[PDB]
């Protein structure tokens, strides 16, 4: 089946032994049933005692051939809120740059995790949209407002 895909059945098998309490990680079921291991959709529960507290924050993982060598993409929904998080969903997370992070043993528990922790934990380095970033930085009273109503849009 080639690297990519053994390595996912590896990452499959280990999840489902042992992962964070929470979270879901999954391989996504196109149309007609059958299950594609190349596209993962997830689950990042926000933190307790933090502004994300109570969301549920769906996050896709993308794996190409080229996998683990390269690194997955992982994205949130188009729009979400976040310093770090592109207009396109797209995650900036130091791990995810195949030049200057990635290392090829890091897990999906361990990807899913580095981006739970980025939620209340944002790495000021990598601004990815002008909406999060921007209050962020210099309006901590407006983000705390943005992030508390964005958890109501994740419930469940």
């Amino acid at each position: 089946s080639g690297i990519a895909r053994g390595r996912l059945a590896e990452e499959r098998k280990s999840w489902r032994k042992n992962h964070p309490h929470g979270f879901v990680a999954k391989p996504e079921t196109g149309q007609d049933g059958t299950v594609n291991l190349m596209v993962w959709h997830c689950t990042i529960p926000g933190k307790a005692g933090t502004d994300w507290e109570g969301g549920f924050f769906p996050l896709t993982m993308h794996f190409s051939e080229d996998y683990p060598s390269k690194p997955p993409k992982c994205k949130f929904p188009q729009g979400f809120f976040h310093p770090n998080v592109y207009p396109s969903g797209t995650v900036c997370l130091s791990i995810l740059n195949e030049d200057y992070g990635w290392r090829p043993a890091i897990t999906v528990k361990q990807i899913l995790v580095g981006i739970q922790d980025l939620l209340d934990t944002p790495n000021p380095a990598d601004p990815a949209q002008t909406d999060g970033y921007h209050l962020f930085c210099q309006d901590p009273v407006e983000y705390k407002k943005r992030v508390k109503l964005q958890s109501k849009q994740y419930p469940a």
